[PDB]
């Protein structure tokens, strides 16, 4: 057996064991060198505690290899516990797909795991103080992956004593008030917490850079209350900020919303969520959470518009909420799917998500062709310079292909708008329009019936033509009884709706003879970059530039505006064709429904031209 | 004017002249260097023969140019005669497409022109002996070419002596026992006249090739009794065999048909076959040539049959002759011409070739694609080997595309089926269906009368019920005014031909679901090669080697099977579609027509129900 370590480290040394047969992969926990007595004692504490309270995102201890026992080279005891394959988060998060801060709500799922963590010891009396994501492995999982966490050797007993005294590694987190300072609570956790969410999100803690035991301490620990960011833009400008930085697109309200989060949890003993004043953790990244959100995309233009819903948010009041934002009375706002299919009005909000997709939005008009990005600092800081740094562009260059793949990326998302704009006008057509229009055709039927008249009435015309001697002696009734015949004749507007439709069926078919007809590549070639500097040797962190990676990030633009006017000459062109076909839909509506008036009603009360025999067969009676 | 010769050589020097202005091309032909006075004697009977007897086939003799008589220091007139542009049968029987032998009936009229050209010289005795290729022209005319005989000076007054014994030329033609033998009769030309036609056939110009004129008469003379092709297969192992080579591609009849006139017609004094008629050229080639036959394609598989048909054979004669080849009794069979029309009945044999243009046939099932396929000796004798053939390849290698041609040829006919069979389907559509569908339609009209019914009636029912009114005198004709209500009320399909079109809409959208119908390139790929070894450097020709156009030919299969399947995919399908409305058609073609009666006559004679009225203003009246 023997290979690797999961999370290495801490107070002794964990290894990956492989007992020869079975194929269970166990993890032993070996002291590094039997210490002083307390030392010795404390170890048989941390093995303690695996050995009890257990829950996912937190490794499990397992029992000591049936006889593998003996191979101690410290006759003390042995940690066993289970192996998490895959994960060592740093592995991720220095993925180059991953720089520049991830950009995905797959922050959630180490927030919501990495939290039933904590919570969970804490609410058992343990504090792990050292949180960082060198031992925060991803063990794969049902559908999406487990946030679990490894070695404990740097640990706090809330009814004994600690473990790890020293610092194996980096300790750029780990809450302030912990860095030998006197006593301290549970909240120096809250803060590694933050730090590694706040890394998760963002892609950096706030003062990372410099150092850590320098005027860290006394910078990160001066000034910037109830802050976040402190970092240094263009030179040397050493500045401190208190709102989520721009480099990362976790969501509209998301950002501004968990912002206050990340920056409350990310302190000493006030920090505890505001709303109660006691702990933030447990309840308040909760409620965030499970908060159920919706996406609106304003077609007109200002793409995006989170609305966070509740568990039955009546359709209706959505309706109002969006035209509260981006105008659009309730009337003229069509909602599609990615599909062109209308939301349903009885279903309330709550619909739109189902465990990406959204929902593509649009309005009533005849169309404008903008698309506002706006630029976060550190670059658009760049562009009046271009004066080339020394290898900070490491990161800079790094925001700005993620800068490109968002205008790919939204404009994929306007033309997911229009790829479900004009997918809805083929439903209201081929539907009802092509479906109606297509019936109003017995229209032909129903005004060549009318004909069969002029063969059981005319035909029967002439029997009173040639009745006649006694009878017609009168000639009163029977004198537009002939002019009506040259009335009923001049009247029928079957050839006319016969040209509207011959005409009208070329346009729907000209609808559908759509549904047929680089930025993708800039994105691409501009990822080349960085996948070789950041894998480029250790010796150039001088030379400096950027001038060709700014020559990508202009063509994009130079490009996106270009493919953003062709989608919206497109889109502007479709609905060209739902406004004639909605407005045309009716003027075959009108002209189908003038034939059960002007023919139905009205050779259907004309049974008198062949009732007026009712009289003349009573009245050429009563004579004699 | 000098330029050109039409056929030089001969006796003199044929040459082109433009008489300045006019326009006119003549040729005179004036001789080498006045030779002996026998020799002028001689020439002046040439000269003399051209100025009589001439027609088609055979330049005619043209008159002096009116001025300059000169340009030659001779005492010897000059032999002035019609110019042929164009011709020279060598460069065509030389094109790298007719390689390979001409593989079409073009044959014909090279064999009904010469002949016509033989026999008249042959009947106004004279013999031209020498008729190789090289001096024969193939001069426009009205639809397709003339082909014309050049110089003479080798012919032979059958009265008048010779004309210039004198070997020259490649002297591969020309009769053996011409070959400076002793005396010679008529029968020196029908073997000239035949091997010329044994190479505008075959391509070979058998009874052996190349080979030098002295060591020809030993192995030609030998045996080979009624033989014709004489040269060896892979070495050099001569042989002699007794049927034209396979690869002459003209006729599946005609082949071995005429096939014994060449070898009848090929020989020397009683070899010419008076067995039926005066002697070979004459009456034999003659019936061949005036014989009327067919073509048939076998659909189920095995493509191809001719049948050689009478100046009237009835129609159905020639449906059991084809059943007795390839089964498929009289009943499913299927006979359409290239068009998708079927063959009419009445009509005898010459209904197919109203003078390619042949018939493609069909029978009754529903498929699965196998075909037959032949590959001739000398190919296939090099399959289990293909390497180094010296030379010999010049030609081998030729009849490889010319077989590739034939699979790209072939695929075309069957392609030529398919396109003409789903032609056909397009018209029993779209004519005596579409059109009987979109009229069945009037039902929609038919039912809506059948409703008036229930106002001419329903309506006068409630005349009864409040009976207080005179709509009554006998109630003698009022017994089935009521009863017929009921009647006229059950009968009227409203559901009957509504449910057919339904459900053959179905159909009239599963045949237009179809419309989805390499090999092309290899032929003329393959071409490449011979393009490029005919014409490779005189000292290249040779080397030795075939790996390549194997390869080529192999694909050409490769890819002929592919096509192959999809055709008869294609087809396949639509043999479904044709008779998923044949045998749905007529159900819906008597329900269409149970209206015209059921609903027109029946409700027509109707007027009576509006024409009883017209007595009773007359009975009431009579009585006043």
């Amino acid at each position: 057996e023997m290979k690797e370590r999961l999370g290495t480290g801490g107070f002794g040394n964990v290894i990956r064991w492989h007992n020869q047969e079975t194929g269970e992969q166990i993890a032993i926990k070996q002291c590094r060198q039997e210490l002083s007595p307390r030392n010795r004692e404390r170890w048989c504490l941390e093995i303690q505690i695996m050995r009890r309270l257990t829950h996912p995102n937190v490794v499990a201890a397992r029992d000591v290899p049936e006889g593998m026992q003996n191979l101690a080279p410290n006759d003390l005891p042995l940690l066993a516990m289970e192996y998490c394959q895959g994960g060592d988060l740093r592995k991720y998060l220095n993925q180059f797909e991953n720089c520049c801060g991830l950009r995905e709500g797959a922050i959630l799922t180490l927030l919501s795991d990495i939290a039933s963590a904590l919570r969970y010891l804490h609410e058992n009396r343990i504090i792990h103080r050292d949180l960082k994501p060198e031992n925060i492995v991803l063990q794969q999982g049902e559908q999406r992956l487990i946030h679990k966490i490894i070695d404990l050797g740097y640990a706090k007993e809330l009814d004994q004593g600690e473990l790890c005294t020293e610092f194996v590694g980096t300790l750029q987190y780990l809450a302030p008030e912990l860095l030998e300072q006197q006593k301290y609570t549970v909240t120096v956790d809250y803060w590694s917490f933050g730090t590694l969410a706040f890394e998760c999100i963002t892609g950096f803690r706030p003062f990372l850079p410099n150092w850590q035991p320098v005027q860290w301490h006394s910078k990160v620990r001066q000034k910037s209350e109830v802050d976040i960011v402190v970092s240094e833009d263009l030179n040397g400008t050493v500045k401190f900020s208190s709102s989520l930085p721009y480099p990362n697109n976790l969501n509209s309200v998301l950002a501004e919303r968990l912002e206050k989060w990340l920056q409350l949890m990310l302190m000493w003993h006030p920090r505890t969520d505001p709303t109660y004043g006691p702990n933030g953790c447990f309840k308040a990244l909760d409620d965030i959470l499970n908060l159920k959100l919706v996406h609106i995309l304003n077609m007109v233009t200002g793409t995006i518009h989170t609305y966070p819903v509740t568990e039955d948010e009546s359709l209706q009041s959505l309706k109002a909420r969006i035209q509260q934002d981006t105008g659009i009375p309730e009337e003229d706002q069509e909602l599609l799917q990615e599909a062109g299919l209308a939301l349903i009005p009885d279903k309330p909000a709550t619909q739109c998500i189902s465990d990406d997709m959204d929902l593509v939005f649009l309005f009533d008009n005849s169309k404008i062709s903008p698309r506002p990005q706006p630029e976060s600092v550190s670059c658009i800081l760049q562009e009046p310079k271009r004066n080339l740094a020394f290898f900070q562009l490491r990161k800079v260059w790094g925001q700005v292909w993620h800068s490109i793949q968002t205008l790919k990326e939204d404009c994929n998302r306007l033309q997911q708008g229009q790829r479900a704009a004009m997918m809805n006008l083929l439903r209201n057509n081929s539907c009802l329009s092509k479906m109606k229009n297509s019936m109003a055709s017995m229209s032909q039927q129903l005004k060549a019936k009318l004909d069969f008249f002029k063969t059981s009435i005319q035909i029967d015309l002439e029997k009173y033509s040639e009745q006649t001697e006694f009878g017609i002696t009168s000639d009163k009734l029977l004198l537009a009884w002939r002019e009506m015949e040259q009335a009923v004749e001049l009247c029928g507007r079957e050839n006319e709706v016969k040209l509207l439709v011959e005409r009208m069926m070329a346009l729907q078919t000209d609808i559908v003879d759509l549904q047929r007809s680089t930025l993708d590549d800039l994105e691409e070639q501009a990822r080349e970059l960085y996948r070789r500097l950041r894998e480029k040797p250790r010796d150039q962190r001088t030379e400096g530039d950027s001038q060709e990676m700014v020559r990508l990030l202009l063509q994009a633009i130079q490009s996106f505006e270009k493919k953003v006017r062709v989608i919206y000459t497109q889109l502007s062109k479709t609905v060209v064709c739902k406004q004639k076909a909605l407005e045309l839909l009716p003027k075959v509506e009108e002209v189908v429904s003038l034939m059960n008036e002007d023919e139905k009603t009205v050779v259907r009360l004309q049974e008198k031209r062949q009732k007026e025999l009712w009289n003349l067969l009573k009245i050429a009676c009563s004579k004699v």
